[PDB]
């Protein structure tokens, strides 16, 4: 047996699936979920949404839910906000502005993604 | 609109998406393939294996394969290279050995997996 401590580590190799995933969503290709937004609406991976939100995992763990192929966000939600954190999911890199903080944090609650939340609280405390 | 590049880089991101992913591969949640390896069979997320192998995507790109559930590996391919190569994909993280080396770097070769076929001819130098 091998324990993975002691393999051999590809530093970028996270980071390439990542890209490569992003690619595969930017051609539409094995995504399995439209994701409706108000008037806009959003295609993905559901595997990837799982990995980045605990409201996501929540919903597609569950066998009842796991073959949606179509979900509804709640009304309030800004589509603007929801395609910053998707983004982000598919990139490692959240575009936070003045004009958007608030939107962004408060669909990063919704989605339940922590980390991006404390940032969120980091980009008001220095402003 | 906001260029990735001046966007706030999340450093662990792309690896905690990989290891979630990994997870949800160890409880078999929304794999869609079965990889058969002449007696063994390993079920994986078509997404992970088309960004890490040139034969992956160049099958599943194609609409004619694209909904594939089962790919028959060649029959000469080693089960234990095909596995450790699946783990790296993964995990980032490759179980070279003196014991493997010959068949995981045989299996890379047929994987289309380049930098991982370089990686054993470097392993290969230094022993
Ligand atoms: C509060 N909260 C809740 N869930 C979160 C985050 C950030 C990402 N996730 C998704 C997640 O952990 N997924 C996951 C876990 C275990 N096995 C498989 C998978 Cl896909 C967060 O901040
Ligand atoms: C030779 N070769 C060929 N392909 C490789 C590697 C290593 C990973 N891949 C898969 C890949 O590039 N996938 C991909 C590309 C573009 N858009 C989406 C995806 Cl999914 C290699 O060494
Ligand atoms: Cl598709
Ligand atoms: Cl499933």
């Amino acid at each position: 047996a091998s324990p993975a401590d002691s393999q051999i580590q590809f530093t970028r190799h996270a980071s390439d699936v990542l890209l490569n995933l992003n690619r595969l969503r930017s051609r539409d290709i094995l995504t399995d979920v439209v994701i409706v937004v108000s008037r806009e609406q959003f295609r993905a991976h559901k595997t990837v949404l799982m990995a980045c939100s605990g409201l996501f995992y929540s919903i597609f763990t569950d066998q009842l839910k796991r073959n949606l192929s179509v979900i509804n966000l709640d009304p309030e939600i800004n589509p603007e906000g929801f395609n910053i954190l998707l983004d982000f999911m598919y990139t490692s890199r959240l575009n936070l502005r003045e004009g958007n903080i608030m939107a962004v944090m408060a669909t990063a609650m919704y989605l339940q993604m922590e980390h991006v939340v404390d940032t969120c609280r980091k980009f008001i405390k220095a402003s």
